[PDB]
């Protein structure tokens, strides 16, 4: 039961690196 | 346990997509502003 | 080994909880 | 595999510490502006 944990983990990563983007966006919307 | 896991696993998945959906109405406000 | 693994997720989701409140604070900030 | 499982625990954990200090420099941005 490993992997269908570490599928998952993956997953939550990837929202992190998409979070990070919306981050980025925002971040240059602010002028910083 | 594993239960118990796998229900935090999605406990954080779905905090995750809320918090992606703040952040993109965030996004909208300021763009359009 | 699930317990050392719960206990990371528990403070993951805690995380979270915090990352939900700066954005409480900020969504105010922006008048929403 | 486990090993797999608690650096990918770890990674996530810095992406969260990284987020939330984004998000505290743009409130404090916002807030003294």
């Amino acid at each position: 039961r490993m992997k269908q944990i570490e599928d998952k983990l993956e997953e939550i990563l990837s929202k992190l690196y998409h979070i990070e983007n919306e981050l980025a966006r925002i971040k240059k919307l602010l002028g910083e």
